[PDB]
């Protein structure tokens, strides 16, 4: 016992495995529920400073397999795990679920055979994943491992013999490996007869049992571990589409461990904990040279967070747990439950203060969440303090996060107007390689930003099941050589696919000072998914196929511009006179003199003429947008629109369970036929208010419609 | 008329639009059905040289919209199209469908308003896509366009006035654009009152109608074209998952045109025809400098085919049409129809001749399709002449194509063992940028090869609806810095997702001289999708978590190796003697002398010991593979296995339409309970033969099971 004379018992001595985990720079597996309790309690403090919590607000129950391999809850001493994978069912009362919400935590035990994945850990991880999925509850994975378990048939090590070419000269080589009768008997005796596959031969009097395959008595040596890895990779791939999946990289995640991080998509990486496929020393043997010095060069945050593999970084395990808990606060308690409403001091009923200007540089985050000023706080579009930005280290040209609109949680995608730089590191494996700095213009989709936008859309959609707002402000895609070669088309197309799959309300809003052009509008138009999408443009937004400079270049050329020079009194007369023979040379020089002096302002006139088409009024006129809006009034508008949309969506889902076979246009028109004759279908607030006042009455109407002889 | 005195009529004079198309370097839209007829006839010649074809073997009917906007067949003169989008319903009798197969061809008319997409072309393209999808028939798109249509309100051009700051000095600027009463009346007269949005003001006696928005009388000027682009992008995204989609880039594909190419996935690009987002001159204005000289720098084959955006290239339009027709020969006639069997001279009943050696370099294509030798033709795994390789210009480390196994069409993925080089071009926009040459080791997945493998899997699955074989031979993923930074994890994970979605039989086969390790096995194990996947390993294959060098490094270290030095007579005695005081220094030097001399061969022994675990016999023993196979006998084995699998799959699909709610294990066990008691369920040939002999009898059994009161 070390240290002596402590006030309370030495927990690292009661369970030496706690000390081993600490020695490896991670939290002991059995101590993670306590971090979730601390993080959950902080959530309450940050929400309502005055709430009195009691220990019954949080319950953690370890899940273990029974005699029939079915998961059951246990209350046992930490460190009694017979396998290197552990799980807990957590039931917490949170500000968004004060009566309680549930989730599962799966975790590697780094103290158990270095956190390696053997067949038993793989089967348990799969069993826990299926448990979460059946219940629709989130699956949190805490990665601290050494990848698939490796081994050899340790019983064949003291027994094997070698068939030397020349016994006296071993250096000259060997023909095969074999067992003697004594070696074979040792195996027979310990009931390890099937540990080897032998073929008996007779060489100079003695019988030799030629080893043809080594199998081994112990399980978890090789391919059986690889089968299990495949099983859990597929299990996670499916879980991502079904439930909320998140991973915290807590010590190091190797091989299957790294794949699990990616397959669950949502990942928080603790600083200094690598996500690797191959270790630096293994790579060094393959390359010959001593190229890498640490695994952090390969899979540290400076790789993974800069990549978008790690959505967030964390300073320590508790910070990571706090980020999981914060992310989950935007997510339904379980699959298909409504999005968790959470109203704060910042009510829906106020104008938007922060307004972008065309002459001044701004941060899009100011439009999203507001900003501190010397004169006070300028509120933005969403609730003060609600913006939880993710993928913050990758493709910084797009701003992705979760936010709240008068309490309604949603995914937000904004456009970074400032030029973004990113540093591509020098490849240590290539001596003729130096660090590259890439500049990327604002309001332009590049391969990386197109991938991030698509990624964001999918992550809001699957598991999170959130509505979304895109504050659309792109000039288009980068059509230059490098970006075309880097497959910009591929990434842009993923955005379309992500929108086609979206199952919750979508609002596309071209904000003030914002724009949408030929290439950018294609990928975000509401006809991609009319059942979910809706588009709005600010009165100070712009949209057209090309930018004014482009439109003039194609449609307001020199001849049109010169014909327009008949708005000029001096030009009209000069063109008329030069249309008696020798004097015509002086008049021709005089026309070219006026045309040269007028050209800069007539170029400006054509630019203005072209821009006059690019207005939200044309968008309304041509029916390409639902409404033209005023930025300061957007919060009030969107709150009720979103609120109205969620209610109608709920009624569309119920109408689907009954009858079944009807189009969405038929279902919505049916639900709308139920509204009082006096209710204006175009009034979002009135429509939401009427539905919320009649949920139980509408239920009775739906239960009555269960007179279905539909064959 | 030019030229005079030709033997037959000048087709370019009868329809001048034919000449315009030719002038633009493309085939006239109305002439594409003839190219399909020529290509279809060649298919017959290459199949059976002796078949007599008549014109009734091929029918092309133009589809146009009726009075109610419903598509109908027409026989009209070419060039009468009132919109710039054209379609044809093609019905062809092919070697795989001698009674006939159908498909739709949609195409831009480059002679119609430069092949631009206006709202009418967009609505027609969408209508044709839905037509194809409803029928389950393939959709071939022929891209020859200028992207979304651009315009201005040409009626406001002669009318608008300018409010100068100083009339006498126009150079000093203007305040706004306006209309006069005379201008307003001109609009009133031509019923174009809503062409502008004005606000009347009175300035120094005269009334000025301030233009606040220009709308225009003509449709297809701006945003209305962008809505249509979005509509067709979403339509194509959906079509890809539903029907066979392919695109031929025939002149140039711009903006929406480029997106359409990608969204349909399968693309054949004609040499010298660019797929661009922004034109070179437009990019040059945005950058200031005159950076690019042609659109081919941006979207030529050297960009798109090297990218994997273009799956194949074609020397001219007919070669492109021939490639479409050849690709389609592997594809079902319509959605959910069986894969088209096509038996050739190369029957299933033969051994595989080409065998890889560990000491000799080979091309994987030799294993796939065979190879010509001075001594004759060495047949490979698949039918002679059946290998149709796609994505051949991108990520050359993986070999992807379609093939036939005794007539059965399937997708094939093979591993290129030879080191692959690829040249990254120098960015013309960056003066401090030079061409990079990248080397990539064989049998290692890199970001590009992982993306291609995933891409291949999805393209075989969607629309093609083909079974697949992966001749799995990877050491793992590149875990080095550059490849980790280039998101190898992301691409590897797409492989898992692609396998999870697969709806047809999958065979994973580790071939002779082949290997599968820790990282590579994870992503391809049959437990990812047990309903479709199956794994086999050749008797000369290898698999384990690490390679022998890795396993020894972790599990057969110096102490184990030194303990093994007790297989040595001289070492055993020397270690015993040095375990009386001064003489012990000489014995310690003598032990280090033997250990140094023995170490190279004992290192080889441990490598051999480790390799003895990596055998297909261990794979069988641990139940991770369905069977261990012999390469020469693989064609015979796989033919019957695949044939058996397709039959059972057919019966599983039928059992699903009836009853409905049963697991696949229940359905298959039920189908198997129908086989005669004497039929060995493990005999593929017997099982396939019995099903094919009793399809009508099994139908009667299924129709009888339609006694379903299942609620
Ligand atoms: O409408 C225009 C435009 C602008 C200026 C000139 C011309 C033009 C049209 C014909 N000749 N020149 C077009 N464009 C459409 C919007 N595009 C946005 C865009 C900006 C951009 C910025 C940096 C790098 C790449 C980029 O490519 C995409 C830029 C070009
Ligand atoms: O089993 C081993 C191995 C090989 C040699 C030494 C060691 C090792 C284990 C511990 N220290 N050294 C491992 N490995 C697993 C298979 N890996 C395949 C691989 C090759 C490879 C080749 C080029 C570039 C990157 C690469 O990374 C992936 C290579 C490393």
């Amino acid at each position: 016992l070390r240290p002596i004379a402590t006030p309370y018992p030495v927990k690292e001595w009661l369970q030496p495995k706690r000390y081993k985990a600490h020695l490896m720079g991670t939290t002991y597996v059995y101590d993670f529920p306590e971090l979730f309790r601390q993080a959950s309690s902080s959530q309450w403090k940050n929400f309502s400073a005055d709430v009195k919590l009691t220990d019954d607000f949080f319950i953690s129950n370890e899940l273990i397999e029974d005699e029939n391999g079915e998961l059951t809850e246990v209350e046992r001493e930490p460190g009694a795990n017979a396998i290197g994978m552990v799980a807990f069912k957590i039931t917490v009362k949170t500000p968004e679920y004060p009566r309680g919400r549930q989730f599962v935590v799966v975790a590697n035990d780094i103290t158990f055979k270095i956190g390696s994945f053997g067949p038993q850990e793989d089967e348990f991880f799969n069993k826990v994943t299926e448990y979460a999925r059946k219940r629709g509850i989130p699956r949190i994975y805490l990665a601290a491992n050494s990848g698939a378990r490796i081994g050899m048939a340790e019983e064949i090590v003291p027994l094997f013999q070698v068939a030397w070419n020349d016994a006296a000269n071993p250096d000259k080589g060997f023909q095969y490996l074999y067992l003697t009768s004594e070696g074979m008997e040792t195996l027979k005796k310990f009931d390890k007869e099937n540990s080897v596959l032998t073929e008996r031969t007779v060489i100079n009097g003695e019988e030799r049992f030629v080893i043809k395959t080594i199998i081994g008595s112990e399980d978890g040596l090789g391919v059986e571990c690889l089968r299990g890895s495949g099983l859990i990779a597929g299990a996670t791939s499916r879980a991502y589409h079904d439930i909320f999946t998140i991973t915290l990289v807590t010590c190091r995640s190797v091989g299957i461990g790294a794949y699990l991080v990616r397959l669950g998509q949502r990942a928080i990486q603790v600083e200094g904990q690598p996500i690797i496929l191959t270790g630096a020393s293994a790579l060094n043997k393959v390359l010959g040279r001593e190229v890498y010095t640490s695994n952090l060069q390969l899979g540290g945050t400076q790789i993974m967070y800069n990549n978008g593999v790690s959505h967030l970084t964390a300073v320590d395990d508790l910070a990571g747990v706090e980020k999981i808990v914060e992310w989950m606060s935007y997510v339904p308690a379980k699959r298909n439950m409504p999005v968790p409403i959470l109203e704060t001091k910042d009510t829906w009923d106020r104008p938007v203060d922060f307004t972008p200007t065309n002459d001044e540089t701004y941060d899009v985050r100011w439009m999203i969440e507001g900003r501190e000023t010397e004169s006070g706080f300028e509120y933005g579009l969403f609730d003060k303090g609600s913006f939880f930005e993710t993928l913050s280290g990758w493709a910084k040209g797009v701003v992705v996060g979760r936010a709240r609109l008068g309490g309604i949680p949603l995914g937000v995608i904004g456009v970074e107007t400032r030029t973004v730089e990113n540093l591509i590191p020098a490849d240590p494996a290539n001596p003729n390689s130096a660090e590259t700095l890439i500049q990327q213009a604002g309001q332009v989709w590049f391969p990386n930003s197109a991938f991030k936008t698509a990624q964001a859309i999918n992550d809001f959609n699957n598991g999170e099941q959130l509505p979304m707002m895109i504050l659309a402000n792109w000039r288009g895609f980068s059509g230059g050589q490098r970006d075309m070669f880097n497959e910009v088309l591929k990434y842009g197309s993923f955005i379309v696919d992500a929108l086609v799959d979206y199952k919750q309300p979508i609002i596309i809003y071209i904000p003030p000072t914002g724009e949408l052009r030929g290439g950018s509008w294609v990928v975000v138009d509401p006809t991609i998914n009319a059942d979910q999408m809706e588009m709005y443009a600010d009165v100070n937004a712009r949209a057209g196929v090309l930018e004014p400079e482009g439109t003039v270049e194609i449609k307001f050329r020199r001849e049109k511009l010169l014909d327009t020079m008949n708005r000029l009194d001096d030009k009209y007369r000069e063109l008329r006179s030069q249309l008696a023979p020798e004097v015509h040379q002086q008049i021709s020089k005089q026309l070219a003199d006026r045309e040269r002096e007028l050209l800069p302002i007539y170029g400006q006139i054509s630019l203005q003429f072209a821009d006059l088409h690019d207005r939200s009024s044309r968008m309304v006129a041509k029916g390409v947008i639902s409404k033209e809006l005023e930025w300061t009034e957007a919060r009030r508008f969107f709150f009720w629109r979103l609120r109205r949309r969620l209610n109608e969506e709920y009624l569309i889902k119920r109408l689907s369970h009954q009858v079944g076979e009807a189009s969405r246009l038929e279902k919505i028109a049916r639900i709308r036929s139920w509204y009082p004759a006096s209710v204006d279908h175009e009034d979002d607030r009135q429509v939401a208010t009427w539905i919320e006042e009649n949920y139980k009455t509408l239920d009775d109407k739906l239960k009555g419609l269960k007179l279905e002889s539909f064959a």
